[PDB]
């Protein structure tokens, strides 16, 4: 699973996934390990 707090999302606009942590509200375009 994804660690704590992470999101997987896609923006269907670029169709580019990202990932997005609820609790320090970071986001990166690689998955977290």
């Amino acid at each position: 699973k994804l660690p704590p707090g992470w999101e997987k999302r896609m923006s269907r606009x670029s169709g580019r996934v990202y990932y997005f942590n609820h609790i320090t509200n970071a986001s990166q375009w690689e998955r977290p390990s």
